[PDB]
């Protein structure tokens, strides 16, 4: 399509949802489509989005799967709906998305997978389901760039102080640090091979969000809107 | 390309029947059940339908998810098949999407084993599913194979497929009913409104038909020439 699609991916807490406001509030062509699992963070899809994650909280080991399908399937519905938004009739049309269908299934699930979190049963019903609703889309999903918010999985555990879901106080640093490490080899070194190919040849902006960009944040702002220049 | 759905209760006479058909002629297909790809979970052991027959408090939701996705996936591939290319072409489909919901997901529901949770996030899914990849699944007439839940339990023994010899009658009693509550009684309200006037062929497949089969054929060719 005319409209193209940025990535916003990062660590737990590493500061999204407060770029993605940044972003929504400026004088451009752009719209921003959050994360349906920061939605459930707080209708008939919230409803049981809430339930899922305060089960997933909860008892991992039982909701990982049921939460996983629900994560994926509550984004590619909302992702798609974007598309169709006031920006088609508009000049320069981007669309960015709080994470994506690669951090879900390469990121997260494969974590908790390997967290012993989803069987080995469970593992394989997740990846053949992703991987077929990928197919069964097309070019409409596909990711014409990738933001990465780099920062300290130490920067995310005080932010994640900072927002104060008492749910999340008990995440433990180690948990962070395996996420961090899982982001770096996708995004930075590009040692992580995902099922869909042409991620492989796709720009990535890396944005160093340690110091508070909260209210300095005209500098990356532009090197963002530069970055778009090149795709 | 004529899209037929054989509905009825577990080892009621669904494949046999099917197979009985597929057999007489040309451009006539049957899409089978995939229970074996259920049976052998890979990507295309893990035996989704063992695990679910042994605890479904914890795997009826992944199970109902698998099974649904599953066949949406086979029946889909079936419409671009060779059938389209031959004269009077009707594609048999070995139970249905709406089979998968309002009887099985539906009961096991109401069974306590998926919690309201699980079951607002099937019919979410479910539901999304048959607008979006499902648009062209839809029926054009339904025959339903009614026996007794008693016969069904005679002939689930006679099959010996382990993994449900352990299904007690209370179980095919309460799906009996629901079929009944569908496509005979005809008050199962669905989510999919145009299956209000979509026509239903109820054949008795009590008395034994694997020889004596000729009055069924004799009744559903009749049936698919007011289709
Ligand atoms: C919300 C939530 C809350 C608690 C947990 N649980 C854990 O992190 C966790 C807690 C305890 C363990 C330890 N297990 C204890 C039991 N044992 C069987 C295995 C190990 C392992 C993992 C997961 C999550 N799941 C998450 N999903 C996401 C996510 C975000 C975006 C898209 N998809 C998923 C972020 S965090
Ligand atoms: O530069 C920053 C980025 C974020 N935050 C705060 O840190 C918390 C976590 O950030 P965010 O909401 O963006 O989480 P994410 O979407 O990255 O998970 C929130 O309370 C933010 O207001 C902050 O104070 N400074
Ligand atoms: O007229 C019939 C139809 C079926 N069967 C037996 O019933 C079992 C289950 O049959 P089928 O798989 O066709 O039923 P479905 O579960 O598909 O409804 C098998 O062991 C068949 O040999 C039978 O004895 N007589
Ligand atoms: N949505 C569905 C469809 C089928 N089955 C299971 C019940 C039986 O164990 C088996 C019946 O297979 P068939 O009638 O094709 O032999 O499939 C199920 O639990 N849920």
């Amino acid at each position: 399509t005319r409209i193209k699609k940025i990535s916003i991916e990062g660590n737990i807490a590493a500061g999204k949802s407060t770029f993605v406001n940044i972003l929504k509030q400026l004088s451009e062509d752009w719209e921003v489509v959050p994360e349906p699992v920061a939605r459930w963070s707080n209708t008939m899809s919230q409803k049981n989005g809430g339930n899922v994650l305060q089960m997933m909280y909860e008892k991992p080991e039982r909701w990982s799967f049921t939460f996983q399908t629900y994560a994926c399937l509550s984004r590619i519905r909302a992702q798609l709906a974007s598309l169709n938004g006031k920006l088609k009739d508009a000049e320069k049309p981007v669309l960015f998305f709080e994470r994506s269908v690669y951090s879900d299934r390469y990121i997260f699930a494969s974590n908790l997978y390997e967290s012993e979190c989803m069987n080995e049963t469970e593992w394989t019903i997740y990846q053949d389901w992703h991987d077929w609703m990928n197919n069964q889309f097309g070019q409409s999903l596909e990711l014409d760039g990738i933001i990465y918010l780099q920062a300290t999985p130490e920067t995310c555990l005080h932010r994640i102080y900072l927002r104060g879901r008492n749910e999340e106080q008990g995440i433990p640093l180690e948990y962070l640090e395996k996420l961090h490490y899982k982001h770096e080899s996708w995004l930075l070194h590009r040692t992580l091979k995902t099922n869909f190919d042409y991620l492989q040849e796709v720009p990535i902006l890396t944005l160093d969000v340690n110091e508070d960009f909260k209210d300095k944040y005209e500098s990356l702002v532009e090197k963002v809107k530069e970055f778009l220049s090149t795709l």
